[PDB]
């Protein structure tokens, strides 16, 4: 599939940076012809097949595919696409109220009502995609981007579909592996893959938005794998004492190492913790 390749800058100016990744660099934009804000995402191309350096162009354009399909109050949606000879450039919806990750730092930690606001949203955006048949395989913090910080109950929107697949035969088996803290055991263990995977990266998110602390991290990269790969991870009692069994039980129902005993998302939006 091809893309505009007419110059971005004739249609946009550009702003500030929102965001910087190994092969990619958002900044914020405006289209000239409707004076309307969006985050323009600056994808590095590769420059030969035998490259390491920049993403494929098979991967560009699944991470498109995927993107054209949503449109959901809680997933990003994708406004245009522009191509030159360097870069895929997606124009994509502003949300310009920082990350999860930031606001997180900024309470510590989060009471389990504000948690749960939170985290509602997130499984109605998972929700939504898994109906879909898409895994998004990245969830974390980071991830998560607010509309408006200044407000009691923040909105949220899922971001950052690079590493979405579409899940047509219930489980995939490809070169998929994103951040260690966040992923489930199959994907350290290099087996198939499902949606399942999205929902224990869902308990991880949880714990921390919960407690302030990453429930697997170790000291290095092969340590956090092999902690996740164990299931070595507990509710340490300064973190937790005060928080009830049932936010525990959640928790404890995701973080699940075989896929197919883990809580699925309809399951997730009925447990006692969630359902209103
Ligand atoms: C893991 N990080 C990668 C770099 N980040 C981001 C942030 C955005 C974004 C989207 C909409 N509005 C503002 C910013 C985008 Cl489009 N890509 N990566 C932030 C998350």
């Amino acid at each position: 599939t091809v893309f505009r390749q007419e110059n971005v800058d004739d249609y946009y100016d550009t702003g500030e940076e929102l965001g910087s990744g190994q092969f990619a660099v958002v900044k914020k934009c405006r289209e000239k012809s409707t004076g309307l804000q969006y985050a323009a995402k600056f994808i590095k191309k590769r420059r030969t097949k035998s490259s390491r350096r920049g993403v494929s162009r098979e991967d560009i354009e699944r991470e498109v595919s995927i993107l054209k399909e949503i449109q959901h109050p809680n997933v990003i949606t994708l406004h245009e696409v522009y191509e030159n000879k360097t870069d895929v450039i997606l124009i994509l919806e502003l949300v310009a109220g920082g990350e999860l990750f930031d606001f997180l730092a900024e309470k510590e930690s989060l009471t389990e009502e504000e948690a749960t606001e939170f985290l509602k949203q997130i499984l109605n955006g998972v929700y939504y995609l898994h109906s879909l048949q898409i895994a998004h395989f990245d969830l974390k913090p980071e991830n998560i981007m607010l509309l408006d910080r200044n407000v009691p109950k923040p909105r949220i929107k899922i971001i950052d579909f690079g590493l979405a697949h579409k899940i047509d035969f219930g489980n995939e088996f490809k070169n998929i592996f994103g951040t260690p803290e966040f992923v489930a055991p199959e994907i350290v263990n290099y087996e198939p893959l499902g949606l399942e995977a999205d929902m224990w990266s869902i308990g991880v998110i949880t714990y921390i938005l919960l407690s302030g602390a990453s429930p697997f991290l170790g000291d290095t990269k092969q340590e956090t794998l092999a902690n996740v790969s164990a299931v070595n991870y507990e509710f340490e009692d300064e973190y937790f004492s005060n928080t009830s069994a049932l936010a525990k039980d959640f928790i404890r129902r995701l973080l699940v190492k075989d896929p197919k005993k883990r809580m699925t998302i309809q399951d997730s939006l009925q447990h006692p913790w969630i359902k209103p």
